[PDB]
Order: structure tokens, then C-alpha cells, then sequence
């Protein structure tokens, strides 16, 4: 099955502060609409629920789902 | 960045009927719970309904696919 190698860089790190998903500390986590953002980044909008900065959908009140995709991707437990 | 190779190839594929995902036919849609499964295994447990993960015990409450997400991240890795 074919993969495209430049997209597949862009869903590991952040879109905002373009950093590399983590585990812990950049968490991928995923909005309602389906977009990811890392945990962090979720916290500056966690001041207030939540709007996307990329689709103007808004994501409810951290009970928010990880993405299971990029975390099962880099993961290096072995 | 590193990344996992075999978990790269599970991703890829739906965990039911063992397929690779495609962009309209089987199209990796995004249960509430996080799972993804592709379209046409999604229509099965549609044709039984809310959705029940099969590897989870959650429930998804839907009565069209098109209110549930998409996954973004396979999308963009097949395109
Ligand atoms: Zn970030
Ligand atoms: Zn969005
Ligand atoms: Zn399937
Ligand atoms: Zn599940």
C-alpha cells in the first residue's frame, strides 16, 4: 500500500507550535471535528469550550480523546 | 522523529474486515471513543443499531455515517 512520506511528517508534530507529538508533555489530542492538536497547545484554550483554529467547529468541555493513530505510530516502548 | 513500522501497517488498515483504508469506499470514519473502522465494516454494525466498538465496549450514537468524523491523519497518510 502506497504512503505519502510529506504528509505523513505533517500528523506527527503539532500545526501550531510545530512541535513532535509526545506521549506526555505534546499529547496528541483530538477536537470534535476531527482535527489534533497537541495537549498543550489545548491548555492555552483551556483558559475558557474549545474552538479549532483550522475548522471554526467548537469542541466541548480533559475528557477529550487522544489520537489513537499518531500515538500507536511513534510509539518506542521496544 | 521515529515512528513504528508494524503500527504504521495496523494503522493503515481496518482492524475488522483487514483491509487497507481508501478515500470513498473504505473510508476510515472515527468512533467517539477514538477507534477507527472503515466504512463498510461501519455500515455493518449501523445495519444492528447506536454503534458498539468491537474492541472497546462504547457505544457511538449515530443513525448516519456522515455525522461521524473522519480520521484526518489516515486520510492525509493515503492521499
Ligand atoms: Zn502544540
Ligand atoms: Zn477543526
Ligand atoms: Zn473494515
Ligand atoms: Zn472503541
Amino acid at each position: 500500500s502506497h504512503l505519502n512520506l510529506d504528509a505523513l511528517r505533517e500528523v506527527l508534530e503539532c500545526p501550531i507550535c510545530m512541535e513532535s507529538f509526545t506521549e506526555e508533555q505534546l499529547r496528541p489530542k483530538l477536537l470534535h471535528c476531527g482535527h489534533t492538536i497537541c495537549r498543550q497547545c489545548l491548555e492555552k484554550l483551556l483558559a475558557s469550550g474549545v474552538r479549532c483554529p483550522f475548522c471554526s467547529k467548537i469542541t466541548r468541555i480533559t475528557q477529550l480523546t487522544d489520537n489513537l493513530t499518531v500515538l500507536k505510530i511513534i510509539d518506542t516502548a521496544g
